[PDB]
């Protein structure tokens, strides 16, 4: 289709510039590298989610701990907005997951 648009340039007596098979290369090589950095970004966002999510659980373990420890009237809003905190980053993960399944042709058209 670039032939042709060029082609259809050409006919209507407008400036053309010749595609090679360089420019398919170059965009081959720019398809590879823009797959692979934003997978690879996403994907560490999405196992950085999940190591903050085992952080989490882990702090939560540590202000259970420090329960068991007039200073000490915060863990119950603490752990209804971590809570909440929780539910929005599994959604986030399957809004994640759904952008990983769509990526691909995002990369090819870019």
């Amino acid at each position: 289709t670039l032939h042709q648009a060029n082609a259809r340039l050409a006919k209507r007596g407008g400036r053309t510039m010749a595609i090679t098979p360089r420019h398919y290369l170059d965009f081959i090589n720019h398809y590879a590298n823009l797959f692979h950095e934003k997978r690879s970004e996403l994907e560490e966002q999405q196992m950085h989610l999940n190591v903050g999510l085992r952080k989490i659980k882990e702090t939560v373990d540590q202000v259970e701990e420090l329960r068991r420890d007039a200073k000490v009237n915060r863990s119950t809003a603490l752990l209804k907005s971590l809570s909440a905190e929780r539910e929005r980053w599994e959604k986030t993960s399957e809004t994640f997951k759904n952008q990983m399944s769509t990526i691909a042709g995002d990369c090819l058209l870019s």
